[PDB]
């Protein structure tokens, strides 16, 4: 554990942000904690119970926090583990998590009125990319990658995360298999269901239902579907529709991410590639799409 660790005392709560089953987040001050900033805001975990079970769990999410760090990836300060209730420090990002965001955009200091233009779509989806690059980079495979698992902040930076009250809020967006098992079946490849097998390239896949929750402003993937006629849709090779302000340009990329088989699909690397070059395009370019 060579985990950076804040004093109780530094740390001044607010209110309540959101809650989940084994967790609840906090708005507070944090003081002494950036050189330049004496005080500044922070999203604070607390840990429902400190058992076996929940306090082995804590300080292994925050060993894998502390090294995954990464301007895509959600910022974690520390941990507080002085008294009770145990606690996780995160950057406070103003506008929640990107499934909602897109949602209530489908005008403010940081985004126009109306819905989000082409440029922007571009720019959330080529961030997203960046951050599956980095880990993809240290071979690691997240499982669960979707819109509610990202948050934006202020001037629309947008960050990975990997949230226990996705579970919780989002219950719809999951399958629950056996007793407290619960799979992403609308963002899993066909390998991933019929063999189990999870790995850098079931991310891809999970990456092109992403851009697809992108270009229709937050809708569920096969939402027409229930859970057993969705996995029936997968298996048989049925691919969703192209999004009415998706480009042809762009809805090949997403294709490009479900090829049936893992070993055909474009790296991750490629594919940031084609979002980044596509959102920094000149605006003469865009308008022709
Ligand atoms: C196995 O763990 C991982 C593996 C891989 C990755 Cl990349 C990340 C994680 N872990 C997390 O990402 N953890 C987490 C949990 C709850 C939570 N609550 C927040 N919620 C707000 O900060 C918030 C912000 C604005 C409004 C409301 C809430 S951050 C957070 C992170």
């Amino acid at each position: 554990a060579c985990v950076h660790h804040i004093k109780r005392r530094d740390i001044v709560l607010k209110w309540e942000l959101g809650e989940g089953a084994f967790g609840k987040v906090f708005l507070a001050e944090c003081h002494n904690l950036l050189p330049e900033q004496d005080k500044m805001l922070v999203a604070v975990k607390a840990l429902k119970e400190a058992s076996e079970s929940a306090r082995q769990d804590f300080q292994r999410e925050a060993e894998l926090l502390t090294m995954l760090q990464h301007q895509h990836i959600v910022r974690f300060f520390g941990v507080c583990t002085e008294g009770r209730p145990l606690l996780m420090v995160f950057e406070y990002m103003r506008h929640g998590d990107l499934n909602r965001f897109l949602r209530s955009h489908g005008g403010g200091e940081d985004v126009a009125p109306g819905p989000l233009g082409l440029g922007q779509l571009l720019a959330v989806a080529s961030q997203v990319a960046a951050g599956m690059v980095y880990l993809a980079g240290l071979h690691f495979v997240h499982r669960d990658l979707a819109t509610r698992n990202c948050l934006v902040g202020q001037g629309l930076v947008v960050k990975i995360g990997d949230f226990g009250m996705s579970r919780d809020i989002y219950s719809t967006d999951y399958y629950r298999v056996g007793g407290r098992t619960m799979l992403p079946i609308r963002w899993m490849p066909p390998e991933s269901i019929l063999y189990r097998k999870f790995t850098t390239e079931s991310d891809v896949w999970s990456f092109g239902v992403v851009l697809w929750e992108i270009f229709t402003y937050g809708k569920q993937p096969w939402y027409q579907l229930s859970n057993t006629e969705a996995i029936d849709c997968i298996t048989q090779g049925r691919e969703l529709e192209r999004p009415r302000a998706c480009p042809p340009e762009v809805y090949a990329i997403m294709r490009g991410c479900w090829q049936r088989e893992p070993q055909q699909r474009h790296s991750i690397k490629d594919v940031h590639a084609r979002l980044q070059a596509l959102a920094q395009a000149p605006p003469v370019y865009l308008d022709v799409l």
